[PDB]
């Protein structure tokens, strides 16, 4: 261990996601998306079970909407 | 270790993604995305049995809409 | 272990990821993607067993939609 990492001794589940990035935009007089009409519908309506024993390490979509740096 | 890694003794599922990107836009007097429309429909709806044990890393799903950089 | 690696010591599922990208655009006047109208629609609805014993290490879909660099 020096930056976090999971270590269980039965089970060890994990989203591990070390996305380091590094944008450098430059110049002048420039648009960057105008316009943008999102309808983002991330609705999550699962279901159970009478001995579901689920484990996720992250249970869940990603939506994203983006124009230059999209790191998922 | 020494970043972050999964060391389990039974089991150890993940969804490691260590991405690690550089971005260097320039010039100048440039449109970039104008117009964007988007309807990003990520509706989870599932369903588990009467002893599903699942064991997923990441259950969902990554809906993107960039028009540079899409690290996924 | 030195940057992320999944060491179990039954089963070890894994979505290793280690996209490293480098992207330098350059030059003016220039447009790049001026209309986009998108539709993604990953809607998972599945369905388990009575003993279904997934044990994904990424359960989901991967949708994107750019213009210059999909890492995916």
């Amino acid at each position: 261990g020096d930056l976090g990492n999971v270590t269980a001794d039965k089970d060890a589940v994990a989203d591990v996601s070390i996305e380091d990035s590094v944008i450098s935009l430059s110049g002048d007089h420039c648009i960057i998306g105008r316009t943008l009409v999102v309808h983002e519908k991330a609705d999550d309506l699962g279901k159970g079970g009478n001995e579901e024993s689920t484990k996720t390490g992250n249970a869940g979509s990603r939506l994203a909407c983006g124009v230059i740096g999209i790191a998922q």
